[PDB]
RNA sequence: UGUAUUUGUA
């Protein structure tokens, strides 16, 4: 009211900063074409030395975030030298996090990322100090906010935490850590991704009837480049469990998500008549081995809760209808599946019960229709 | 008949 009428000169810059409408006359000034660089000049030199505190501050994060659109290269690389070792506190904070997404989102050059990932290093973060990261309510966006600004050759210190020991668990099956997870695989290096899967598959149990870590592995299974490994991998290592796994909420839908990968890799080669050949060769041998187990288990799947979506996804010629030496598997294949309609059409007097034996019939017709 | 989305910081 009468600060407005004072010279720029003589504001006492870190008062206001930490008052709301003493923040507020800041930022409107620094949006004046006219004051801006004056204003911007007189205020960093003064709180420079609390740059920290502010960062933290209820009111002093605005105004932060405000300075990030208009500091110098020299002004903005001086702020994150001043506050990179301080990175955990500052992500941890409801409005330190904030303010640190700002900072990255606006870095002028590699100097000022290599500062800011060099706090995040285990000179002055430790590892269970990044698991927390990923996971804590107000880290995990700054952590997100690293995996789409800068390059992959900087994630080290992301990748280092999730394959040490079993962190695997303790970010995939974690609300906040799933997302997280997702986001780093969806723009990671291939290599980076081999690490992360590597740990993936030694915890499997842990992971693929989580409520959260099911869909870790559902979104490795979308990763084309681990076709030529993750199919035979995840299948042995659980070929044995098949039909418990889709007997249960959360696994059920991996299973899901496997049979349809399976039939997708194999009639998209057969329409072309694309995954590379091993691919292709794998993934017969397994589904023909998955039809085997469904069809030994098909009294208890086509009653479970869950395990009826499994078997309804294997008996849908929707996703196989192209396949009705591919000679000899295309025979094999419809051999078996036949046999496993057969043997479905017989049971459905036995599960008369159930709200979805209508939807098992229809697909029974559906073959025969195709055939 | 079946699963996740955090932030409306003044």
């Amino acid at each position: 009211v009468e600060i407005s009428a004072l010279p720029l000169r003589d504001l006492d810059y870190i008062k206001l900063a930490t008052d709301q409408f003493g923040c507020r006359f800041l930022q409107k000034k620094l949006e004046t074409p006219s004051e801006s660089n004056m204003v911007r000049d007189l205020m960093y030199e003064q709180i420079k030395p609390f740059f920290l505190d502010l960062i933290l501050d209820p009111f002093g994060n605005y105004l932060v975030q405000k300075l990030c659109d208009y500091l110098t290269a020299e002004q903005k690389t001086l702020l994150i030298q001043t506050i990179y070792p301080n990175v955990f506190q500052i992500s941890i904070n409801q409005y330190g996090t904030r303010s640190l997404q700002k900072i990255i989102d606006t870095v002028d050059n590699e100097v000022q990322i290599d500062l800011i990932i060099k706090g995040f290093s285990q000179e002055f973060t430790s590892i269970e100090q990044v698991v927390t990261l990923i996971n804590d309510l107000n880290g995990n966006h700054v952590i997100q906010k690293c995996i789409f600004k800068f390059s992959p050759s900087k994630f080290g210190f992301i990748i280092d935490a999730i394959v040490e020991q079993n962190n695997i668990i303790t970010i995939s099956t974690h609300k906040h850590g799933c997302c997280v997870l997702q986001k780093l695989l969806s723009v990671c290096t291939l290599q980076q991704i081999f690490k992360i899967s590597v740990k993936i598959v030694q915890f499997l149990p842990g992971l693929i009837n989580d409520q959260f870590g099911n869909y870790i592995i559902q979104f490795l299974l979308d990763i084309k480049e681990l076709d030529f490994y993750l199919l035979a991998e995840l299948f042995n290592r659980l070929s044995n469990e098949l039909c418990q796994l889709s007997c249960l909420k959360f696994s059920s839908n991996v299973v899901e998500k496997f049979i349809k990968k399976l039939f997708r890799i194999i009639t998209g080669f057969i329409v072309n008549n694309v995954a590379s050949d091993d691919v292709i060769n794998a993934s017969m041998n397994i589904l023909l081995t998955t039809i085997d187990i469904f069809t030994v288990n098909l009294n208890v799947l086509i009653r479970d809760n869950f395990g009826n979506y499994a078997l309804q996804t294997l008996l849908d010629v929707k996703n196989y209808s192209p396949l009705l030496n591919y000679g000899n598997f295309c025979n094999d294949f419809s051999l078996k599946i036949g046999n496993l309609i057969v043997l479905t059409k017989e049971l459905l007097p036995s599960i008369k019960t159930t709200s979805y034996a209508k939807k098992i019939k229809l697909k029974v017709k559906a073959y025969a229709e195709a055939t």
